[PDB]
This record gives C-alpha cells, sequence and structure tokens, in this order.
C-alpha cells in the first residue's frame, strides 16, 4: 500500500538519468535506490505486456530482471503526477567504475579482464532479453566491493534490441561509433562492441581514447600506458572502423586476452579488499 514502503536515504547524484537516492525498503530492511524521473524530461516511451504506457526505462528493466546479479534489478515502480518513481536494488558498499578509475588510475590487466568479462556477460544478458543498453560506459557500471561483482545501470537511453538500423541516439557521444558520427546510422551489436572497446581502453589506460568527433572517425588508437599486445589487439578489433570488422561477443570472449578470468570473489580478495 502506497510508496510508504520506503524510508529515504541521501542523494547519490543528479543528471540526465534523474535524481537517485539511497533508500531502505522497510518491509524487510533491504537496501534500495530510488530514482525519480520527471514525465516532462522523458522523450522515449513504450508499453508493458499488459498495455500500459510507461517510460522505456521501465519496459527495458522489466525485461532484464532475473536471478542474474549482473544487471541492476528493478523491484517496483510507481507513477507520480509528474514523475515515474523507480525502486532499484542497491549493493553496499558500492562505487561506480568511473570513480574507481579516477582514484586508482589505469587498472592491471588481470583486474580489467575480470571487470570486462563481467560487463560482457551483463550485456549478453540484456541482448538475450531483447534489450540494447546504448550507454555502456564506466559511469554506468557499479562495483559491489565486497563480492567483486559488477552491475550495469541506467537503461534510460536504451531501446528494444532489433536487427534493422538505428538512426536515433541519445547516449554518450565519446562512446558512440564512427557510423553514428558520419551517417547517423548504426546496428545494435556492432555499436555496442564499439563502446566496449572504448570501455576496455578506459580501464587499461585510465581514460577514454577519443575526445573529439575527428578522432572517433579516424579510429587511430594510441596507447598512453603499457598495455599487452593481446589487449591492444582486442581493443583495436572492437574499434575497427567498419562495423562488420568488429568482433561478435563470442569472438571477444574467445579472444586470447580474455582467457583464464578470475571469479568475482577472487577479484575482490586480490584487488578490492
Ligand atoms: N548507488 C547508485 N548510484 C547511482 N545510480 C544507481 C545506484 N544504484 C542503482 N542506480 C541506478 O542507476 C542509474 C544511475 O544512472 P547513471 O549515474 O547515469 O549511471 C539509475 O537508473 C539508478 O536508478
Amino acid at each position: 500500500p502506497l510508496e510508504s514502503q520506503y524510508q529515504v536515504g541521501p542523494l547519490l547524484g543528479s543528471g540526465g538519468f534523474g535524481s537517485v537516492y539511497s533508500g531502505i525498503r522497510v518491509s524487510d530492511n533491504l537496501p534500495v535506490a530510488i530514482k525519480h524521473v520527471e514525465k516532462d524530461r522523458i522523450s522515449d516511451w513504450g508499453e508493458l505486456p499488459n498495455g500500459t504506457r510507461v517510460p522505456m526505462e521501465v519496459v527495458l528493466l522489466k525485461k532484464v530482471s532475473s536471478g542474474f546479479s549482473g544487471v541492476i534489478r528493478l523491484l517496483d515502480w510507481f507513477e507520480r503526477p509528474d514523475s515515474f518513481v523507480l525502486i532499484l536494488e542497491r549493493p553496499e558498499p558500492v562505487q561506480d567504475l568511473f570513480d574507481f578509475i579516477t582514484e586508482r588510475g589505469a587498472l592491471q590487466e588481470e583486474l580489467a579482464r575480470s571487470f570486462f568479462w563481467q560487463v560482457l556477460e551483463a550485456v549478453r544478458h540484456c541482448h538475450n532479453c531483447g534489450v540494447l543498453h546504448r550507454d555502456i560506459k564506466d559511469e554506468n557500471i557499479l562495483i559491489d566491493l565486497n563480492r567483486g561483482e559488477l552491475k550495469l545501470i541506467d537503461f534510460g537511453s536504451g531501446a528494444l534490441l532489433k536487427d534493422t538500423v538505428y538512426t536515433d541516439f541519445d547516449g554518450t557521444r565519446v562512446y558512440s561509433p564512427p557510423e553514428w558520427i558520419r551517417y547517423h546510422r548504426y546496428h545494435g551489436r556492432s555499436a555496442a562492441v564499439w563502446s566496449l572497446g572504448i570501455l576496455l581502453y578506459d580501464m587499461v589506460c585510465g581514460d577514454i581514447p577519443f575526445e573529439h568527433d575527428e578522432e572517433i572517425i579516424r579510429g587511430q588508437v594510441f596507447f598512453r600506458q603499457r598495455v599487452s599486445s593481446e589487449c591492444q589487439h582486442l581493443i583495436r578489433w572492437c574499434l575497427a572502423l567498419r562495423p562488420s570488422d568488429r568482433p561478435t561477443f563470442e569472438e571477444i570472449q574467445n579472444h586470447p586476452w580474455m582467457q583464464d578470468v578470475l571469479l568475482p570473489q577472487e577479484t575482490a580478495e586480490i584487488h578490492l579488499h
């Protein structure tokens, strides 16, 4: 009955996603995050299997909820006069990948391999559920520091997965593909693989490879840190200029650099605790 089933924590950060808040679901003292999203600022809409009009964010999240801890799970959603209030699980303690890199700098390849692997598994889950994230980047990845588990968040720029061309994009540009920049046209998976190459470079070098349109289009990768040849191969393959020259997810996960990954919990005991 009502939204009174949630005590309200402090703010965690504002942006284009909305206003997210720490929370403590009082039904069972469970830790949740409450995201408020104004009706006015939502452009993309959709509908639930039952035929109700909601923000696409809700539609996407519902499709990706299962026992798999790799995506932020949606627990509930409410509809306020001018806003959709969302209830989401909140790991604790937690820190997003952006802040983790800001503090720690470039990651050791072993760490980057565990992290990248977990993101690959999470993206695969979304796709298998018919969802395309469209904003894969370090700010949208949460790290459960106790369990060494990564979690994909903010599907507010996402879309249903399809095999035809996408000609709309409202995700992060420096992560967007050269086909989006030159033609305003892309396909789901290839574009997703491009952002993952950006994200892998980010983890192993401490920052993203391109900042300007021309650099994206030119696709020339310069390594500013020592990075193994195998890792540079994978990155450069993900950042192939022609979409068809990019690796599939299977090809990424079968790459030599991705072999012998650490399990989440091993990852934490060695690199987080
Ligand atoms: N602790 C958290 N901090 C920020 N966002 C969170 C947190 N836990 C879950 N989320 C969800 O992740 C998204 C935040 O968007 P962004 O900061 O752009 O990655 C929203 O959809 C939130 O509801």
